[PDB]
């Protein structure tokens, strides 16, 4: 089968929803495409928009991918590191607010190395978004979760924050943080983005996205 | 293989959703099928229920198609004359509105023309439907898109009403126009059947159907 | 293709959804898997929710399955009694208040016989469950519905409680049964587990599922 989304476009699936990729080893995944958004062919590899989905989890579950099709999803950082390995990707995010206003981030290149290293974040430079650049100062780091701590702090951030990230000590984003219904039930770490809304004040919705 | 949503249920696929067809010319399809609306077999081929689509596009854009299979979509006008080319497949369009009241439309065929015709509509006679008959007028007219006049206007009619139809100057039925949440948010021209609520008296769920 | 839910997450099937099975008779049938709950690989057969899907079906329909893949389904008891020949499926029910009180019921074993034997459920020992047990008195029993009376009783309990169930002189557990969306407005009959919320105190969400 197709390689990735743009090619699912090319060959005429125009329609955004769940379809099948072949990875370069020869294996079958389910993928949402975004066929519309900015030109389309867009890999949607995470989602927040309700909190039906429990992020706080493990290294195996982080690596392997989590969630529910209809809404909330980890793709996994073993299919995120295989899909990259090959090609060049650019990572959009799109966030927002409990008012409905949308704002973005935009980086040239996304590539995760691979488990043994941790599934560390290779970021590209930013190149544009209302939103800002709070991903930058996580390139170059190591993914963390509460049983697997690699951050550069000396306690685990994961825990610390209620998520699993690239963290340093701990974060200017936290994009698979603790879910909050509002503001009023805002946590003190949320899935906040810095140089957006800043560290305490979280979105209502959260997509990243390749191609 | 599967042709259609009838041949699906045939087979035992029961369960209203997406699946694939393969067009004759040897092209997988995704297609939402209604497997219980009047003993099933229902291909829905647009749909409108949240805004959250673009629908003012490109001659391009609705001859491939566009859309969220999650939400809201144009299956495409190459599409629809490739799977109307033979057969003779029944129109039933759906109408909801801000109250939550159903009303109906059927024809008795519907088959759209090939691009190099501007994928003008064919249409059977109206039989029977509590929304009345909006379509007719249209039968045997082109589609017009903003880009793309066909129509029997000194103006463009995609561009006055926002929209993408089969246009005279300009129209009974506008179901590709502009998503109003309320109705004192609609539009001059919205999402309009003109025997039903009439012009400028939108709708807030729309199907249409094909079997 | 795939015998079922758990070797589908063991290929890195980690997402919840749609997923196709490719049944002993080669017939692809697209099922719902959990990959999440006790640790995934759940084929759900059946879903209450809302109440938008009828559920006062014909022998036929509950042989074939109907319903929405977007909401409320039953499987078929033809699929179910094919999947369920090669053996060794637990079964778990879930049953969800007007709050959202989650309760449940685990038996060892589930399988249907054939359409000749009327779909006869044959369940293995209640193993444990906060919903206590309400199924342990249907099994070796037929499935009945409004059009095929097979049960214990000198009456028709398909219509005398409104479903469809491997009656005897009615039911213990009655969760085909018709959709309240609120108490206040419930049934003498309704979605419901005597051992638990009790007859005539339904409840808002249930799901029946197989590993
Ligand atoms: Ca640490
Ligand atoms: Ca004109
Ligand atoms: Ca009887």
């Amino acid at each position: 089968g197709p390689r990735n989304c743009r090619e699912l476009l090319s060959q005429g699936a125009t329609l955004s929803g769940w379809y099948h990729l072949c990875l370069p080893e020869g294996r079958a995944l389910p993928v949402f495409c975004d066929m519309d958004t900015e030109g389309g062919g867009w890999l949607v590899f995470q989602r927040r928009q309700d909190g039906s989905v429990d992020f706080f989890r493990s290294w195996s579950s982080y690596r392997a991918g989590f969630g529910n099709q209809e809404s909330e999803f980890w793709l996994g950082n073993e299919n995120l590191h295989q899909l990259t390995l090959q090609g060049n990707w650019e990572l959009r995010v799109e966030l927002e607010d409990f008012n409905g206003n949308r704002t973005f981030a935009h980086y040239a290149t996304f590539r995760l190395l691979g488990e043994v290293d941790h599934y560390q974040l290779a970021l590209g430079k930013f190149s544009e978004g209302t939103a800002g650049d709070s991903l930058s100062l996580h390139s170059g780091r190591p993914f963390t979760t509460y049983d697997a701590d690699h951050d550069s702090s000396n306690s685990n951030c994961a825990v610390i924050v209620h998520g699993a990230w690239w963290y340093a000590s701990c974060y200017r984003s936290n994009l698979n943080g603790r879910y909050a219904v509002s503001e009023a039930a805002a946590h003190k770490y949320g899935i906040d983005w810095a140089s957006g809304r800043g560290v305490g004040h979280p979105y209502r919705r959260v997509r990243m996205m390749l191609r």
